[PDB]
């Protein structure tokens, strides 16, 4: 049968399950609450979505995340450990509440701006790539990689989740489209070199500024890259530029591991095109003490043909009733 609930301010109304109720983040993550899941012995964070059935645009949001959530399930990935909603029917249904592990920090909260041993690097990107091969698999794109998206707990053990700017790709700086999966290995390329050297690769000021100092690292587009740029503006724009040529990683991050400056070249490549994969990336030798390729597990097929639908909220809201009903928590 159905749990018992209370309700509190902070009106949240929860499963008895959960206890000791404290907001977290303030307004960063939304409203969530750290709690103590009595069933698991588990910290948890429980999410109350805002406002979810307003208006059809938050039903849709509202159908997307916990679409996406109850995919994702993985070591490495933040997903679902509970979903739940006080109504008991859907003439009902007004709230939608979800519960995660509470990792408890982000990783600037790790690094402190300080550097980290090779060893810790190779051990958080090891990581990072393990779980977004799972992601680019269901062929999602993250789109938005950074420390404050990187959730840790004190064993450093870090999942994916969901100073803004420094971590994106040129290609989204400059709203290509077309996106490659590997624009998320790029913002991994930004956050190995700043763990490394304890600072961050491309601290812009504003969005031009980041351009400028990514091609003074990268050089100036080469002539198989222009010849893929399809819009004449951009092109004719960039070949005005005074060429500049790759800088040599290795004298850039002098006294790195030369696996860790490989690595980093083979990531921080402007053409998307060029750039290493995660799962190539987890084979490469920088990660030989972590690599298991029976133990880099894939997604299952993600349907998100629900993208491209325009319904209405109603649809959407029973829709989304659906996927709480049919939740299945981990084992
Ligand atoms: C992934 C979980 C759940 N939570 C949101 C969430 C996502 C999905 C879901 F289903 C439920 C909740 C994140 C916002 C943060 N989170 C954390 O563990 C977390 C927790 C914290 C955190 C705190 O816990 C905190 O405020 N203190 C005092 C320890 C401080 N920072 C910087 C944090 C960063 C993260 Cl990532
Ligand atoms: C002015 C600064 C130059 C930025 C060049 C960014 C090049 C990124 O690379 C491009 O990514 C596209 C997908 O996003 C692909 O379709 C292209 O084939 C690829 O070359």
């Amino acid at each position: 049968e159905r749990p018992t609930f209370y309700r509190q301010e902070l009106i949240w109304e929860v499963p008895e399950r959960y206890q000791n109720l404290s907001p977290v983040g303030s307004g960063a993550y939304g409203s969530v609450c750290a709690a103590f899941d009595t069933k698991t012995g588990l910290r948890v964070a429980v999410k109350k979505l805002s406002r979810p059935f307003q208006s059809i645009i938050h039903a849709k949001r509202t159908y997307r995340e916990l679409r996406l959530l109850k995919h994702m399930k993985h070591e490495n990935v933040i997903g679902l450990l509970d979903v739940f909603t006080p109504a008991r029917s859907l003439e009902e249904f007004n709230d939608v509440y979800l519960v995660t592990h509470l990792m408890g920090a982000d990783l600037n909260n790790i690094v402190k701006c300080q550097k980290l041993t090779d060893d810790h690097v190779q051990f958080l990107i090891y990581q990072i790539l393990r779980g977004l091969k799972y992601i680019h698999s269901a062929d999602i794109i993250h789109r938005d990689l950074k420390p404050s998206n990187l959730a840790v707990n004190e064993d450093c053990e870090l999942k994916i989740l969901d100073a803004t700017r420094w971590y994106r790709a040129p290609e989204i700086m400059l709203n290509w489209m077309h996106y490659n999966q590997t624009v998320d290995i790029w913002s991994v390329g930004c956050i190995m070199a700043e763990l490394l050297t304890g600072r961050t690769l491309f601290p812009g000021t504003d969005h031009i500024d980041q351009l400028k100092l990514i091609l003074r690292l990268v050089g100036t587009p080469g002539a198989e890259l222009l010849k893929k740029i399809s819009s004449e503006s951009a092109r004719n724009y960039i070949q005005s530029l005074t060429q500049m040529p790759k800088m040599n990683f290795a004298n850039v991050f002098i006294g790195a591991n030369p696996l860790a400056v490989d690595l980093l070249e083979k990531m921080l490549v402007l053409d998307s095109d060029k750039r290493i994969t995660a799962a190539q990336a987890l084979a490469h030798a920088y990660f030989a003490q972590y690599h298991d390729p029976d133990d880099e597990p894939v997604a299952d097929p993600y349907d998100q043909s629900f993208e491209s639908r325009d319904l209405l909220i109603d649809e959407w809201k029973s829709l989304t009733y659906d996927e709480v009903i049919s939740f299945v928590p981990p084992p």
